[PDB]
């Protein structure tokens, strides 16, 4: 099989010490192509980028879950939370089960008066802008998606509007995914330069503990009963084992979410309406069907349902650059990838999602346009195709949580604003362990449309 240049005992390991690692794969997979095996001291796995290959990673019955090394270093403070567990852990099939319904379409209409709070302030916050003032996009889109889901995870109130400094849960989140990033680059991660790292990843770690601890000692000690993801752990049974969360893995499922809903979510946002901006017809459109369905000063669940345009804008924005750019999967057994490539049980496999999403096999040799119409009929699409929220049972849970904000929020932004790119604005994605627009900067100017 296909494998990238490798620099002698380090295999391929420098290839992602660099600024862009996502980027730079998807550039190797271009050279490449459908599948090369990317190693490193101690380590191999397989990118894959084409359908015709995901499609069989895709297969539960063949692939499970893989931790990727970097779901490993999240783990050091995500621990068992669903994203950073195995499947076969007690606590991942628990915690599935019990968050489920939690995070289903249905439970997104009580979600969303506590998303449109968020996203009314978000609003707000460009309508009151000056006019020569310009919106900081991924920033502004952050305050929204980690306000949103500090509200409807846990009634907590990050108030990122109100701020320009981050909460002290977000400062040890954000520089604890940024060691776990820093340690995936290292090739010598147990040099004692790296020892202050360590040392403040465990501080991070502690912090992030402590305050998620405490949400969850002041809920069970107010015995409040709101109707967040805090109270469903508190209160919620698994099913299958009858058993309820531990408040250990309730916290890693809060600082999960927070994660989740934090850069990759807002991500979302950040290059939806970057392609937005850079597609004029595509605004309009989109900001026509905000316009016809939000009819409501304040959009309703309903609403943000029938916000269908919008809904394919952030699917192939998704599409192009989806914010959690890829997942690994490990063979449960001997099998033979696509008929080519034979897998021993327990190789792992990356899916290589934004190069999964230029298949030109799939979308056609338009795929780098953004043309939302692609998501007209889902039936239309080959089955794994599009895999922005991951695969199977280990899919995002988030999906419906994270497209309902976006969509809704996303909507209002339509509806109250015209935007200009008024920078022309260059993408230059920024990778952490997310991707993002860096610098991407819009300026609004308000429909003047009430709230
Ligand atoms: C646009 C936004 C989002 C995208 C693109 C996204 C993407 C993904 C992907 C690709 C996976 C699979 C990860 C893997 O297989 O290793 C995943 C899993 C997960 N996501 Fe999201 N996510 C988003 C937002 C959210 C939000 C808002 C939440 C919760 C508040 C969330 C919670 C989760 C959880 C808990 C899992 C693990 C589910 C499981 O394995 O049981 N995500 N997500
Ligand atoms: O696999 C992930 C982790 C992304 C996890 C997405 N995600 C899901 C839920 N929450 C977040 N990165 C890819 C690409 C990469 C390589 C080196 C450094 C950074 C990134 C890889 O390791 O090859």
């Amino acid at each position: 099989m296909p494998q990238p240049k490798t620099f002698g005992e380090l295999k391929n390991l420098p290839l992602l010490n660099t600024d862009k690692p996502v980027q730079a794969l998807m550039k190797i997979a271009d050279e490449l192509g459908e599948i090369f095996k990317f190693e490193a001291p101690g380590r191999v796995t397989r990118y894959l980028s084409s359908q015709r290959l995901i499609k069989e990673a895709c297969d539960e019955s063949r692939f499970d879950k893989n931790l990727s090394q970097a779901l490993k270093f999240v783990r050091d403070f995500a621990g068992d939370g669903l994203v950073t567990s195995w499947t076969h852990e007690k606590n991942w099939k628990k915690a599935h089960n019990i968050l489920l319904p939690s995070f289903s379409q249905q439970a997104m209409k009580g979600y969303h008066a506590m998303m449109v709070d968020i996203a009314v302030q978000l609003v707000q916050k460009w309508e009151r802008l000056n006019a020569d003032e310009h919106i900081e996009v991924p920033e502004d889109m952050t305050r929204l998606t980690l306000d949103t889901i500090g509200l409807c995870g846990f009634n907590y109130r990050f108030n990122s509007f109100y701020r320009d400094q981050p909460h002290p849960f977000i400062t040890s989140m954000v520089r604890a995914l940024d060691e776990a990033m820093n340690k995936l680059q290292r090739a010598n991660p147990d040099d004692p330069a790296y020892d202050e790292n360590k040392r403040q990843f465990q501080e991070d770690i502690k912090v992030m503990n402590d305050l998620v601890d405490k949400i969850i000692a002041d809920r069970k000690a107010s015995g409040e009963q709101s109707d967040d993801l805090l109270t469903h752990m508190l209160n919620g049974k698994d099913p299958e084992t009858g058993e309820p969360l531990d408040d250990e893995n309730i916290r890693y499922q809060i600082i999960t979410f927070l994660i989740a809903g934090h850069e990759i979510t807002s991500g979302l946002l950040s290059f939806a309406l970057y392609f937005l901006v850079k597609n004029p017809h595509v605004l309009q459109k989109a900001a026509e069907e905000a316009a016809r369905v939000l009819v409501d000063p304040v959009p309703s669940y309903k609403q943000v349902k029938q916000l269908k345009y919008v809904g394919m804008v952030l699917n192939e924005a998704l599409r192009l650059w989806p914010t959690a750019p890829a997942f690994s999967l490990y063979a449960k057994e001997d099998t033979v990838l696509g008929g080519e490539y034979p897998l021993e049980k327990g190789d792992e496999l990356m899916v290589l999602i934004p190069q999964l999403h230029r298949d030109k096999t799939i979308w056609g040799d338009d795929v780098e346009e953004f043309r939302p119409e692609r998501f007209e009929n889902p039936s239309a699409i080959p089955q794994h195709a599009f895999k922005p929220f991951g695969n199977g049972q280990r899919a995002c849970i988030g999906q419906q949580f994270a497209l309902h904000e976006a969509t809704l929020v996303l909507g209002m932004m339509l509806k109250h604003f015209d935007f200009e790119d008024h920078t022309n604005y260059e993408l230059d994605i920024k990778e952490t362990l997310t991707l993002k627009p860096e610098g991407f900067v819009v300026k609004a100017k308000s429909k003047k449309i009430p709230l």
